[PDB]
């Protein structure tokens, strides 16, 4: 089963994660409709997900991807926002639940892009209690994941792909969207509990 390790704010790891989250907020085309209006987050807690089965699957896939990618994982730390975080942290990512670049699991370099998906597509109906996509009260959660990109395929138009192209392990689609077609190519490393803050 999954254990959550609670990172202390004094930890360098907690600070590194928070700074990656704080420095990657950007203005979105929808003017904050999906994710809300804010310039910074209030990080409530940062937890590390430890699950032996999930780590074994991620490690097993990494090795396979490595052989087909000049002995490189091409691992990147990326954000993922989802209303299904609880399922992700206990069962791992599952592509069977999966778009612009087809049936994959999507990751972003910008935490504010992942924040737009925390309550669903287009931010859904926002938070459960206030039905507010820009809620400053309710605690949100997002993941900061280890993603095995391997040999990325660069896509520049919308395409409904089922799997990465032959000899490739991921799609970087065009801001860039990082897409994997196998759940075992991402590990939900950090679970971030936060609030968006009113400017
Ligand atoms: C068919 N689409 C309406 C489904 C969809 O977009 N699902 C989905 C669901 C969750 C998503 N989470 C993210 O963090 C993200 C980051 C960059 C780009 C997309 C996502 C993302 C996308
Ligand atoms: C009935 N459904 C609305 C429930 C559902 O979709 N649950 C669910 C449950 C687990 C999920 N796990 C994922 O890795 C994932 C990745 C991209 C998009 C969705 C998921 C995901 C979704
Ligand atoms: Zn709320």
């Amino acid at each position: 089963g999954t254990i959550l390790l609670d990172l202390a704010p004094e930890d360098k790891e907690y600070q590194s994660v928070e700074e990656e989250m704080q420095s990657t907020i950007r203005e979105h085309r929808d003017g904050g409709n999906a994710g809300g209006i804010f310039n910074r987050y209030n990080v409530i807690r940062i937890q590390k997900v430890v699950n032996k089965k999930l780590r074994e699957r991620f490690c097993h896939r990494q090795k396979e991807v490595s052989e087909e990618n000049h002995n490189h994982h091409n691992e990147r730390m990326l954000f993922h926002g989802s209303p299904f975080i609880n399922a992700i942290i206990h069962k791992g990512f599952d592509e069977r639940h999966a778009g612009m670049f087809g049936a994959g699991i999507y990751f972003a370099e910008n935490s504010s892009k992942s924040n737009q998906y925390v309550y669903g597509i287009g931010g859904g109906t926002g938070c459960p209690t206030h039905k507010d996509r820009s809620c400053y009260i309710c605690h949100r959660q997002m993941l900061f994941c280890r993603v095995t990109l391997g040999k990325s395929f660069l896509q520049f138009s919308t395409i409904k792909m089922a799997h990465a192209p032959p000899g490739h392990h991921s799609v970087i689609g065009r801001y860039a969207e990082y897409v994997i077609y196998r759940g075992e190519q991402a590990y939900p490393e950090y679970l971030i509990t936060y609030q968006i803050m009113k400017p």
